[PDB]
C-alpha cells in the first residue's frame, strides 16, 4: 500500500508561500503513497542564519553523495532581506553555492497542459533551454571612460613564451564602454555533456546556437567542443534512438523557437540562455508551469526545484489570514522529477510509474477547469479558480481515486 | 489633378526579383498619381560595377542634401556573385556604405494585417526595433588559446596618465577563448537620438533594453545616455505627444514583446537588435510584410527600403518566363514611408494623405483575400494566391477607387 523507496532522497527546505505549500505536496502528495528516506536540510532563512550558511554546504555535499536533490524555493538575500530577517552577514544565493559544489547545468523545463493556452498556440511540446552555467558577460570586466585613449587586450602565456597582445581601438573625445569576457574549453565541455545526457534521458533532439559568423574564435570553441563531445562519447546512443544534434546559429535558432512545435533540448551560451528562457517561460503563461532541474555532465545527480520564487506576495496573504491562489504545479513536478531519477538508479519501476500518475493526475484535474488563478486567467475571466488548499486536495482526491 | 510633391525624393535602384517589382510599383502606383522629382541613382550590381561602386557613394550624399531616400533590394557581393557577375573587385555592402555616410540608426516595422495570421496572435500593433549601428560583439576582438595563460585588459590614455590595468583571469589547462568589445558615447547619443525622434514620428512609445544589472558600466552608459539626452531633448515632446521613455533589463522586454499587444519602438544594443528582429519577423511569418527604414539622429533624413533581398529564387523563374508570386507590400511601404517624409519636411499633407491612402489600400486589399503565395499559406493550405502583377493590378485597382 506504500510504495517503498529504495536509496534516499535529499529534501531543501525553503521559504515563505512555497515554504506553507510545499509541506502540503509532502503531507497530502508524496508520504501517503510512498515509504521513503528522506534526508532533510532546512534552507528556510532562519536556518541557513542560524548555521551561518553551512547547513547549504550540507545539503550540497548530501544531494552529491546521493544523487537526488528535491528543493523548496528559497530567499536570496539582499539589503532588504538583511534588515527583515536580522541576517548576520550577506549570505549567498544558496542555489550559487548548490551549483558550484554540484557542478552541471540548469535546464528549464515547461510543463504543457492542453486547455491551458500558450501565447504561441504554435507550442505544444517542451522548449527546454539548458543555460551555461559559467562564463561570458556574468564574469566580464566591463568599464567606462571619459575620454581618450587606446584598449589592449593581452593573453600572457604561463610558460613564459611571448605575450599575444591585441591592438582593439582608439576610444574618440568623448569615452565610452570597453568589456573583456572568456570562457574555458573545460566548461564548454562540460556543458556539451551535460546537455547530450539531458536530451538522452528525455530523449529530446539537441540544438546549440552561437554566433560564430561574428565571433570565429570565441564561438567556434563551443561548436567545435559541442560537436567533439557529440561525436566521442554521445553520438552512438543518439543515432541510436532516433535523436539528433546540431549547431545553428542564434538568429536561426531564436526563429525556430517560435516556428516549431517544442520537443528539443536548446543548449544556449550563459547569456543567450538568460534571455530566452525568460521569451519561453512568458509564453507559457506562468512560472508554476516551469521546472529547472540541476543535472550533472555524467548525468548521474539531479537536483529538481520550481522555476519561481517563494511568492512572497501570496505569503503576506496567507500570514493576514487571507485566502491566496498559488500554483503547486512546478513544486510537484520537482518532486515528481527527483522520484523519477530516484527509481531510475534505484531500479524500483513503481517509484517511477507513482512519479508518472502523480503526473497525469495533475495534467487531468486542470483538464477538467480545476486550477489556480495564474492558470484561469491564461484561459479568460469566465473561467474561475481554486484557492490554494483547494486545488492541492482537488488533486489529492483525484489521485485518491487510484 | 496628380498631386504635387514638393522636394525631390532620391530613388536608389536594384536586383533581380525585386527590381522588377519595383518598376511595376513606381509605373503603376507613384508616377500616375504624382508629380515628383525623382533623383534616380541605379543600385543595380552592373551599375555599381561599372562606377567601381562611386555610385553608392553619389546616392548616399544625394540622400543627405535632399533628406529622402526610397531604395530597392540590392545584391551584396560575396564569392559567388563575383563570378557571377563578373565584378572587378568585391565591392561593400551598399547598405553599410549609405549608413556610414549619414548615420543613424535601422527600425524594423512591421506591418500588421488583421487576416494574416501572426505566430503570436495577441499582437495587434507593429514591434518596432531599432537596432544601435555600432560596436559591441560586430567589432570584437577575439581568440582561441589551446594553453593556459593570464589575460589583462588595458586602457592606456591619449594623456600619459597612468594606464588603467584590469587583470581579468588565469585560463586554465585546456585553454579557451577570449573577447574583448566596446561601445563610443557619442555613438550612444546618436542611437538614442535617432531612437527619439524614430517613436515620436511612428507616434509610439519608446523602450531601451540592456543588461545593466550584470555590466555596470558596459550598459551602464547605454541607460545613463539615452536617460540625458531624454530629459535633455525629447521629453517635453514625448510628453505633450502623449508618449512615454523607459530603460527595461533585455529579459523583461523580450517577455513583455510576447505578451504585449504591440505598439512601441523598442531600441536594442546591437546584437540583442540583431536578435529580437528574427525573432519578430517570423512571427510576422513573412519579410514581404517588413521594411527598414534608417533614420538620422536629428532626424531630417529617412530612408527606406524592403527588409527583404532581392528575392533570387523569383527572379530565376521570372527571366525563365514562369509565374512568380512576390510580396511587393515591403516595397510599397519604403516608397509610402519616403513620401511621408518628403511629405513632411515640406510641408505638404496630400502627399502625406497619398502614403496612408496607398498603405491603407494594400491592407484592405489582402483583407478581401487576394494576395501573394507568400501571404497564403500564412492562412492555410488553400487560400488562394495570386502571382506579381494579378495582385498588384489588384492593387492598382482598389486604389483607383479613391
Ligand atoms: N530558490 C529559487 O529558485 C528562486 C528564489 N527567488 C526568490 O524568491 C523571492 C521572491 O521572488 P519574486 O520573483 O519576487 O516572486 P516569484 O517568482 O516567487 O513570484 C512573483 C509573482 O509571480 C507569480 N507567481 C510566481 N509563482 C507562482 C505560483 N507558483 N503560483 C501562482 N503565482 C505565481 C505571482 O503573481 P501575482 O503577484 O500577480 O499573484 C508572484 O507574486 C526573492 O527573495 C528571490 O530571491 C526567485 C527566483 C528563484
Ligand atoms: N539590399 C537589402 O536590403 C538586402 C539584400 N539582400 C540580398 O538579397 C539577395 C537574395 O538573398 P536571399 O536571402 O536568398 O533572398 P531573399 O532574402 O530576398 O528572400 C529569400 C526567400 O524569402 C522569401 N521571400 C522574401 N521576400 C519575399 C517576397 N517579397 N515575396 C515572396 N517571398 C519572399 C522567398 O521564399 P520562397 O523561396 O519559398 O519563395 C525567398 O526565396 C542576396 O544577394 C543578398 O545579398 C539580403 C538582405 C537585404
Ligand atoms: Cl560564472
Ligand atoms: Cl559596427
Ligand atoms: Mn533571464
Ligand atoms: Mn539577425
Amino acid at each position: 500500500p506504500k510504495i517503498k523507496v529504495s536509496g534516499p532522497v535529499v529534501e531543501l527546505d525553503g521559504d515563505e508561500m512555497t515554504r506553507v505549500i510545499w509541506k502540503l505536496i509532502k503531507d497530502m502528495l508524496i508520504l501517503p503513497y510512498l515509504d521513503i528516506r528522506l534526508d532533510y536540510y532546512d534552507l528556510g532563512i532562519e536556518h541557513r542564519d542560524a548555521t551561518d550558511d553551512q547547513v547549504t554546504i550540507d545539503a550540497a555535499y548530501a544531494i552529491k553523495k546521493h544523487g537526488v536533490g528535491v528543493k523548496c524555493a528559497t530567499i536570496t538575500p539582499d539589503e532588504a532581506r538583511v534588515e527583515e530577517f536580522n541576517l548576520k552577514k550577506m549570505w549567498l544565493s544558496p542555489n550559487g553555492t548548490i551549483r558550484n559544489i554540484l557542478g552541471g547545468t540548469i535546464f528549464r523545463e515547461p510543463i504543457v497542459i492542453s486547455n491551458v493556452p500558450r501565447l504561441v498556440p504554435g507550442w505544444t511540446k517542451p522548449i527546454v533551454i539548458g543555460r551555461h552555467a559559467f562564463g561570458d558577460q556574468y564574469r566580464a570586466t566591463n568599464f567606462k571612460v571619459d575620454q581618450p585613449g587606446t584598449v589592449t587586450l593581452t593573453f600572457t602565456p604561463a610558460d613564459g613564451s611571448a605575450p599575444i597582445v591585441h591592438e582593439m581601438v582608439s576610444i574618440p573625445e568623448d569615452g565610452g564602454v570597453v568589456l573583456g569576457m572568456y570562457n574555458f574549453k573545460e566548461s564548454i565541455r562540460d556543458f556539451a555533456r551535460a546537455s547530450f545526457s539531458y536530451g538522452l534521458n528525455a530523449k529530446w533532439p539537441v540544438y546549440l546556437s552561437t554566433k560564430n559568423t561574428i565571433l570565429k574564435a570565441y564561438d567556434g570553441m563551443f561548436k567545435d567542443e559541442f560537436e567533439r563531445v557529440y561525436e566521442e562519447e554521445f553520438k552512438a546512443q543518439f543515432e541510436a534512438a532516433g535523436l539528433t544534434y546540431e549547431h545553428r546559429l542564434i538568429d536561426d535558432m531564436v526563429a525556430a523557437c517560435l516556428k516549431w512545435e517544442g520537443g528539443y533540448v536548446w543548449a544556449c551560451k550563459n547569456y543567450d540562455g538568460d534571455v530566452q528562457s525568460d521569451t519561453v517561460a512568458q509564453g507559457y503563461g506562468s512560472l508554476g508551469l516551469m521546472t529547472s532541474v540541476l543535472m550533472t555532465a555524467d548525468g548521474k545527480t539531479v537536483e529538481a526545484e520550481a522555476a519561481h520564487g517563494t511568492v512572497t506576495r501570496h505569503y503576506r496573504q496567507y500570514q493576514a489570514g487571507k485566502p491566496t491562489s498559488t500554483n503547486p504545479i512546478a513544486s510537484i513536478f520537482a518532486w515528481t522529477r527527483g522520484l523519477q531519477h530516484r527509481g531510475k538508479l534505484d531500479g524500483t519501476p513503481e517509484v517511477i510509474d507513482f512519479a508518472h500518475k502523480l503526473e497525469s493526475v495533475v495534467i487531468a484535474t486542470v483538464e477538467s477547469g480545476k486550477m489556480t488563478k495564474d492558470l484561469a486567467i491564461l484561459i479568460g475571466p469566465e473561467q474561475d479558480w481554486l484557492n490554494s488548499e483547494e486545488f492541492l486536495d482537488a488533486i489529492a482526491d483525484n489521485l485518491e481515486k487510484e
